[PDB]
């Protein structure tokens, strides 16, 4: 195959999106295939749509979907809301082997945080990793409160052996007051923060947020994600 | 000795002051004996005072703590902006094991969620929890993310063998909304929910503080907790 990223983060609302996105834009600029993956979105009846959103800002061309609910709520909730059921884990597995495809690097971005209910029964972005053995990407925020949820996080990974590819902050203000620099130290020595996006990206046009994209990451670690 | 309970939350912001306090009346107009520890209290310098609340909305003397720093953020950050070490480890669960006494209940307010930093070198309220074989008292909210950040702290109860007493919403909005309407059956589908606390009772005054706290949670529960 090619490497399966989960793009995962702390909860709902950090930056998984915008982080898709930009990693997404940084390794199409290195050469690198993508493909982008949702395989479970609620809220649709609000206009949420995560792949139409990644495909606006990095110009990915292969979204793939599977689920969509139209209430924004959790997935179990906004399926019992409209008559609906959750996919089944083997469903949402093979949607993510089937885009998987040597030198394609295939992100797959949850709905929340990371031990959210995906498919019946009780079955997280967590154990869609573990079938396809992928690494999680967790992406944190900035703000007080991140250093827990992100251990707790860190945690829930390990307990089913899945690898931490790094973090990112999703949303990083500026300037940065002594909260935001401290957590940003502190999250440093618990995992390889991978980027630090700033505040509002997703108002960046498509050359901005592509300059963004690049600067963003280490291009070597970008390039390293791929063989 | 007598009942140890930590008092956690899914994050922070869920007001676990107001939960200890509740938690601290119920117990008492129950007759039981109450004592709370915030070993560790930040953000004093605009005047963050945990245990003074608790000592107003519920009448609580025995109010014990280790620690003030005034910056408002967490522990290890405070300590190291202010230049000073947190606590000890020893200081912690010894103020807590002598605190503890046949008859009593014993809360342990942390500061932020489960896992933050609360003594050097690195140990955490969960750790104080094992060295005092106390279960954990979850507080939540009833907002979007409740469902995960829940999971997540239930999951490192879980990992080190602290038993969960059970979550309590910190704060029920009025009127509730769809997504706290459901998260209230889901959480309820993941651990006993054991009140949840109208929005806004924090700055209630003791007398209709004690009214809410009585009717808040079960009475059965609260005398059987000691
Ligand atoms: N560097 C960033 C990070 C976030 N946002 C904005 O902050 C909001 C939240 O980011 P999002 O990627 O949507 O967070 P998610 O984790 O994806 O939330 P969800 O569970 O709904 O998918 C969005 O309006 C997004 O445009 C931004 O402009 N710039
Ligand atoms: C509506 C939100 N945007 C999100 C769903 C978040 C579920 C949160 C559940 C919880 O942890 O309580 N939907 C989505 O990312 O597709
Ligand atoms: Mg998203």
């Amino acid at each position: 195959g090619g490497t399966i990223l989960v793009v995962t983060g702390t909860g709902t609302g950090v930056g998984k999106t915008v982080v898709c996105a930009a990693l997404a834009s940084a390794a199409r600029q290195a050469g690198i295939d993508v493909a982008v993956c949702k395989p479970v979105q609620t809220g649709t009846a609000r206009g949420d749509d995560d792949l139409a959103e990644v495909g606006r800002l990095a110009g990915v061309t292969q979204l793939a979907g599977l689920a969509r609910y139209p209430q924004p709520m959790a997935p179990a909730a906004a399926a019992e809301h409209a008559g609906m059921a959750l996919p089944a884990r083997d469903q949402i597995v093979r949607l993510i082997a089937d885009l998987d495809r040597p030198g394609r690097l295939t992100l797959v971005e949850g709905a929340g945080g990371l031990l959210v209910e995906l498919a019946e029964p009780g079955v997280t972005l967590r154990d869609v990793a573990v079938d396809v053995a992928a690494a999680a990407l967790v992406v944190v925020t900035a703000d007080l409160g991140t250093l827990n949820h992100t251990k707790l996080t860190l945690e829930a990974l390990a307990a089913q052996q899945v690898s931490c590819a790094g973090l990112v902050i999703g949303s990083w203000p500026d300037p940065p007051g002594l909260v935001a620099a401290s957590n940003r130290s502190a999250l440093a020595r618990i995992a390889m923060v991978r980027a630090a996006l700033p505040a509002g990206a997703a108002s960046l046009d498509a050359g901005d947020f592509a300059a963004m994209s690049a600067a963003a990451f280490d291009r070597n670690w970008v390039a390293g994600l791929v063989g």
